[PDB]
């Protein structure tokens, strides 16, 4: 279940399911196919993803399946697909936490380009109190926050306010409650207002770049900013 | 010596000869010996690693009065250094570092390569390589890994001392908490650790590890497996 | 227009064609010329990157040659790009000196340099999309500066970051009272050209090669490096 909305470029995917927002096998595969036709849509230019409420995603669902591994392999592997796809995306995503974001819950968010959080906004990874371990959670939420953050957060499991986030660099800014979704909204209109076509490679060259060495990313980026001094757009 | 006890799992490492705790051929053999025991032995499930006082570790015995004028010795010294270092970030169960005071050099190093870190007010932390007229490569490298480039940058190439306040923002040192505090925040949560289902914990561990050094396409390949595992 | 003077082994560059100090292709030209030489100099030791006033560097010179312009132009960021990984890879401690506002190829100048050093005033941008482009080569060594949110974040928007958030980020490793910047970047300069240089230029080229490296090898690297600094005159 998810509700999707257009409004001037901007592509608003808000998570149905109500309050915990979970991502089962089927809202994995509705947000995955919500962004497989938001990459190939020229009129889709920023995505925003909202988990309204108290709780902005609670991650998967404990629902149970037993009979024989194949569930928890398929589910597992689709989840992946989509945080790598949606991280790997040339279009702007951005996640708009209201609340507590736990478990894969916070991958998604993690997985997005941008995020911005009210004071209210707790984060978490609790699977050691539940005799598990965030595995693939803590693969994006690696990649923006440092060694030190990511392995306090998936050793004791505990919830962090959003005033931590912001010095770890898991959101970009907090904003008071009432102010937050003009926020984002002015902030992806005015990025799907921009000429978009350097826009899209400028994004995805940066993400390219990051996993490369100085001196190949520089190889990839110098032609690719050629490109946008030659675009009809500047 | 190395004073070593275990409790519900927690193994807690007292590093000897106070005060400055001195990084020696036979502590580097002595750590890395009780480290191999550890990790082997069911019963220990984190690791504690203490340096008591004023200083938690001044990184490296200036006993450099080797023989190869020091050559093989020291050539010996930072193969054996860098192997414990190595096999220390690497270690699949939880290792914290409990600091009260002055981290330098390999000290700094030694609190680096633990998974975690807490400190008090008054520990301080430092890269004194320049001073000597060295330079502090080999403790750069797990310092590196921990904060921002600019920041291990200033302490690599100004040699001088920082404060807690800064090393909890460089990322350092995971929380400040008061000396009187200090040593029960971390045994409680070195026994929050060890209370945990074991098995998810450690494949978790080391899969976080080496998927920190992996592209993100090739970090889910090997992620996504090991958490099926855990959920079974 | 550069101008140099050199003095107890801290060489100081300070950007000429003042207000904006624009990186057009003579000054790229310049910079890397004054750069060859002094690291084939043994009495320089330091480097300080100077940019005085309310601007630190513009960027680029927005004069755009109009067949194309286009073989004029991927001859500027070719020779940029071979400037600004020069500057990042030089062996010799590098220093920026920032009062004013970095912006574009400007703040690209500055987040290649080993330390850097603002005022209370100073300001920091990538106005790429403003312009209906991209900083992709920018944000290039900016990324190897900040975290992943804070350069996405910078790239997108295009806005305009104060001192503060500079330090918070580590763009600059420290801010100081605007009478009191020059002589803590003289003071700390002069220091590192009074110590043993050999294992300095050695250990810092030794830094940024270990950085690109997993831990096992960059262990096998450093190993035989700290070696040589206990077996050098010092």
């Amino acid at each position: 279940l998810l509700g999707e909305v257009l409004s001037e470029g901007v592509l608003t995917l808000t998570l149905g399911r109500a309050p915990a927002h979970p991502l089962s096998r089927a809202m994995i595969a509705a947000l995955h196919d919500a962004l497989r036709r938001a990459m190939g849509d020229d009129h889709v230019h920023v995505l925003v993803i909202h988990g309204p409420g108290r709780i902005f995603c609670a991650g998967h669902d404990l629902k149970e399946i037993g009979r024989h591994r194949a569930f928890v392999t398929d589910l597992f592997e689709a989840c992946s697909a989509l945080m790598l796809d949606l991280a790997h995306c040339p279009k702007p995503t951005i996640a708009l936490v209201e609340g507590i974001a736990t478990a894969a819950g916070l991958q998604l968010m993690a997985a997005c380009d941008l995020a911005y959080a009210s004071p209210a906004a707790r984060f978490c990874l609790p699977g050691v109190q539940n005799g598990g371990f965030c595995t693939t959670p803590a693969v994006a939420v690696s990649r923006v926050i440092g060694r030190r953050a990511v392995t306090e957060m998936a050793l004791t499991g505990a919830t962090y306010d959003a005033d931590w986030a912001l010095a770890a660099g898991l959101i970009n800014r907090i904003l008071p409650e009432a102010a937050l979704a003009t926020h984002v909204a002015d902030l992806a209109g005015a990025l799907a207002a921009r000429n978009q076509a350097p826009l899209r490679r400028g994004l995805e060259t940066l993400n390219r770049h990051l996993e490369l060495p100085l001196e190949q990313a520089y190889a990839l980026a110098t032609p690719v900013m050629v490109e946008h001094f030659m675009d009809p757009g500047r």
